[PDB]
């Protein structure tokens, strides 16, 4: 027993200086921490899209400004994630294609869903639409976002003030760059350019050390592996093992790049893009003079060939001389994320497709779930078996959540779209189903006031996240929550709450100025 | 499927009252309601503790002014649950015996637990008990509502300003009283005083109709039975079993009564009293002149009679002339509490011993929940199975950490008191006490700052009310937590903290009116 006096993290790219970065501030001066990272062969920045407690959760954390680290890695603003044409039959292509009068797109932004005498507004927007008293989406009806997103506004006014809830857009490299130069330079963490040779563990299991390419042993007392996919502690090391989640997931592969992009001239998207594929999906993560995008299929009913076909044509780029990143993924999470004293932080914990921008999200929610489950030599049980059913849950819900977007599609037109409706959901996610369906909100927020990330991360997927996505994609309930038709004083005065929603529409359209135009100002 | 129009509650007193009223507001203009009640022997007025969130969110959600109600109902002033003699052997005394050079007490208030660089204080608290920096207990260091409680001080000041977070003493029957007022004559319940003879049930086996004693039948959409143990239609039509849980908790039985109290020669006590007893434990709950208390015995230990005269031994009454209420109840659960069309609220639903003031509170959080999932006449299957749900886990939890008051005393004194360490817990009690040795708080609050019940339900048993008992009998960490020392900055300035509650309670000690004081003017 004693305290942790030394963690070695294994592994450089985002995670790793993440943790090197939450665990320096955190146990600033009580820990020697080192890091071990070897060259890996380069990969193209195609971007990466996050959630608004990014700052309030990380950033804030470490005592990072937004201003500071968004100007170094060269960031842009994200509102939303616009889904296109997941409702509708054909090829993967950049253009929504028309739905009932209008294009194929629902927004799943962070914009917040107001209650109405205690009850979402979700509930009375489906209550009007299901006796035929309104036929406008859900998106457009509850939130101010849509149309100020369809018209690309900046979430700042050009006085800096803020009207929106929003996240950010950026190269992941820049991120880990900053990152690496803050914790090396300012909160003593130590960087050693080594490649694992052989890991050293003893006869309670438990890692001992780590011997290097070179000949150097790194021993410490917590071990964090940020390996990546190869789980080069946790699983190869400890062998644990890692549950397949291919009976929820059938995405496992992608092929991306970075596309060039004249934002004088087309302006910024302050949104992310889900383009769905024949056979997936396509992100679109715009940033400065660039966007990054990538298909993310299945190996089942794609072959990498026309993947890369697929992918090249929608964009119109040249699959024979496109720089290109091929990427077969790791879905899923090890049966535990901490075993003894060695903690998995990153990929090399879990992974799934990022639909949802949770890559970053599910790094530093883990690293506030080990500090605050932190051991000291003993290693108490306790605390391990807590970590992983925090980890457990967060990773397992947000499968559920994504497998949702694929299972309610309405779309039979390819074998993959299809196929996923013939898996079945996780009994968990059927309940919440079953309940969304009989009028009920789901996991609603206590308030509708990412202020304080305990609340956030026990209620992460709230009601909001799921009217958003299962009636954009067409889900609605059975009937309306019975629990209205005692309610005629505020089924009544609703139409006011509609209306405040249309007046903030129109009017935060014809006074925001454009993302770009944000974008050029601030520069 | 139309929504539901007629709703029959079938039992009249303070639960029967409650959903009463609760539902008559909630349903307001859009159902009928009507009450069948049997008039029979009233028990004495042995008195109700409650929490904090009554009023938030029961007679606020009536539109029902804590002056309004309490007024009408005579209710005194509750701060916390003082409990006496849990870690001394002995007899069952009104008076604290002496432990480690003090009285044998400890308060679990309702006072929040300050938070230092997001670590709840009862965590640095421990971690300098453990290191010999303090000998002070938990509730003391952490807390500013132990000393001015010593004293008997008002949780609000002459000017009317609060100090502190309080609940409410009172007699239940005069509460239901008022709660038929108003339903009646405000909400348009209708009354009907009569004795239910004879359920009529369908094919699917749901309540078609309920038969009385005179000859007249009542239908209707809704069932909410408030018929209390007798669980006349929950249990007895509708045969739902009924889960004892005497295996978490051996308390079965009661002898209660009313005593005067001379209130301007020994003041008004602003908390609710939890006396240890051989085979048991008493309450002791101060109303205006006199106050309700009750032995809480397990009927496998001592007897009917034993219990009476231990009783009336505490409290230098006379057996034989004391007018007493001898109870037997029924602890724990329905495998489901609402089934079919028949909702049940109140103890026909469950049951615990009264030793953290949850009777009431049962009450109205089931009425909440069944508002939250209320049907139509299709009777949507899921919305029954989430509020079993949401009934059984309120229920359960409070089972398990009543059941820990026992488990951790360090009394071995009396057959009772060793035969509680031989029961189990619960394997999700089980895993917050170890949790809870870990150094690590338990259901923390997501905030440090009652008024959203929502929140409320959910985080309802959390850190500072597992601290306050488990540190107060002695339970504690295995070593403190293990981030504090990798908080050198935070484990320093934290002596801010703590010296911030003493002069918190050096003021309100010094200028702080008795409760007896502050309650003659709340009357005159």
């Amino acid at each position: 027993s004693g305290k942790i006096d030394k963690i070695l993290i294994v592994g450089g790219g985002t995670a790793g200086w993440m943790a090197a970065s939450y665990l320096g501030k955190a146990l600033q001066g009580t820990a020697d921490i080192t890091l071990l990272q070897a060259p890996d062969i380069p990969t193209l920045g195609v971007g990466e899209a996050t959630i608004p407690n990014l700052q309030t959760a990380f950033f804030d954390f470490l005592g990072i400004p937004e201003d500071e680290w968004m100007r170094e890695c060269n960031a842009s603003y994200k509102v939303a994630i616009k889904f296109i044409n997941w409702r509708t039959a054909g090829e993967g292509t950049s253009e929504a294609r028309e739905l009932d009068g209008g294009p194929d797109h629902f927004y799943h932004s962070f914009g917040l869903l107001k209650y109405h005498e205690q009850i979402p507004l979700s509930h009375y927007w489906f209550d009007r639409s299901y006796r035929g008293k309104t036929v406008e989406p859900f998106d457009y009806a509850c939130y101010k976002e849509p149309v100020i997103l369809d018209a690309n506004r900046s979430p700042r006014r050009l006085d800096g003030s803020k009207v929106t809830n929003y996240a950010w857009h950026f190269d992941a490299h820049l991120v880990a760059d900053f990152l690496r130069r803050f914790a090396t330079e300012k909160l003593g963490v130590r960087h050693v350019e080594d490649r694992v040779e052989h890991v050293q563990r003893d006869a309670n299991g438990n890692i001992e050390s780590v011997r290097t390419a070179t000949g150097r042993v790194f021993d410490a007392d917590l071990f964090v592996d940020c390996s990546g996919f190869r789980g080069l502690l946790i699983n190869k090391a400890m062998e644990e093992p890692f549950l397949d989640m291919s009976d929820h997931l059938l995405n496992d592969s992608a092929v991306a790049t970075q596309v060039p992009h004249d934002d004088d001239a087309n302006g910024v998207e302050p949104f992310t893009s889900a383009i769905a594929m024949k056979s997936g999906w396509t992100w679109k993560i715009p940033m400065l003079g660039r966007f990054g995008t990538g298909y993310v299929y299945s190996s089942r009913f794609a072959t990498e060939d026309e993947a890369v076909r697929e992918f090249c044509e929608m964009w119109h780029l040249d699959p024979e001389t496109q720089p290109l990143n091929r990427i077969r993924f790791r879905v899923g999470r090890n049966r535990r994320a901490w075993v003894g004293n060695c903690v998995s932080i990153g990929t090399s914990s879990c992974f799934v497709e990022p639909l949802e921008s949770t890559g970053i999200y599910f790094v530093y929610a883990a690293l506030y779930q080990l500090v605050k489950h932190f051991p000291d030599k003993s290693l108490n049980p306790v605390l391990t078996a807590r970590f992983n059913r925090e980890i457990e849950t967060m990773f397992d819900d947000t499968r559920d959540f994504i497998q949702a977007h694929f299972y309610f599609s309405p779309r039979t037109d390819t074998p993959f779209w299809r196929a996923n409706k013939e898996l079945r959901l996780a009994d968990g996610m059927q309940e919440k189903i079953d309940m969304y369906r009989a009028g009920m909100a789901i996991n609603a927020p206590a308030s509708d006031d990412y202020g304080n990330f305990e609340e956030e991360f026990r209620n992460f997927w709230n009601n909001s996240n799921y009217y958003c996505v299962l009636a954009g994609l067409g889900l609605v309930p059975d009937a309306p929550s019975p629990r209205l038709a005692h309610m005629p004083q505020a089924t009544e005065s609703v139409d006011e709450v509609f209306g405040a929603v249309k007046d903030r529409q129109r009017n935060l359209l014809e006074t925001l100025p454009s993302l770009h135009e944000f974008l050029r100002q601030q520069h």
